[PDB]
RNA sequence: GGUUUAGAACGUCGUGAGACAGUUCGGUCCCUAUCUGCCGUGGGCGCUGGAGAACUGAGGGGGGCUGCUCCUAGUACGAGA
């Protein structure tokens, strides 16, 4: 009855300032699962997780976007685990959407720029996860 | 085509012939280039015995325009846009 067993379940977030780099991890993180056969472009609009018609044409996301991915490894080490990401806006005009799903989610990657690094939004995400006591690692 | 000839009519002015920075219709645009200039093209002589070819380069002319797409690069800049 149950697909995957309640231990290789991975409730996580991507959050991080503007153009952190969330939205193209999610997608490289759908390629390499295999749900998605294209990488594509979040400046071109064919980024999956910007799907509303003004995140395309943008290039930002405004919406928490969830989906879900199966993982075993880049040897095939563990059975899958099924990974629940949720794509967040690192807008400061959109922070309910990153405090809202914040809240259920079990874990965070918290996007960082090689070059900018820790930026005001980045601080703004790190407050909230921080409030809800959540794990976080951290992608540069 | 307009502008200003000769015809005709409207409005207005005048008694009238006629007239109007008023309008309307119709109304003949000539020249075989001597010289200069210019564009090409040769004949004569010269360049120091004659001739055939290859050049040199003074000097002169020609040409010089620029959009859009992509990469650098969603890069620099920008809290973001
Ligand atoms: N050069 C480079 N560009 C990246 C990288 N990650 C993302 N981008 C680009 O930077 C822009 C913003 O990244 P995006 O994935 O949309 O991030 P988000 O807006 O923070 O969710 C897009 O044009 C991406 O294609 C990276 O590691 N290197
Ligand atoms: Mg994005
Ligand atoms: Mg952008
Ligand atoms: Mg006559
Ligand atoms: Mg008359
Ligand atoms: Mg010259
Ligand atoms: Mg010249
Ligand atoms: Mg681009
Ligand atoms: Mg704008």
């Amino acid at each position: 009855a149950r697909t995957t067993p309640i231990a290789r379940y991975r409730n996580i977030g991507i959050s991080a300032h503007i153009d952190a780099g969330k939205t193209t991890t999610t997608e490289r993180i759908l390629f390499y699962t295999g749900v998605n056969h294209k990488i594509g472009e979040v400046h071109d609009g064919a980024a999956t997780m910007d799907w509303m018609e003004q995140e395309q044409e943008r290039g930002i996301t405004i919406t928490s976007a969830a989906t879900t991915a199966f993982w075993s490894g880049m040897a095939k080490q563990y059975e899958p685990h099924r990974i629940n990401i949720i794509d967040t806006p690192g807008h400061v005009d959109f922070t309910i959407e990153v405090e809202r799903s914040m809240r259920v989610l079990d874990g965070a990657v918290m996007v960082y720029c090689a070059v900018g690094g820790v930026q005001p939004q980045s601080e703004t995400v790190w407050r909230q996860a921080n409030k809800y006591k959540v794990p976080r690692i951290a992608f540069v």
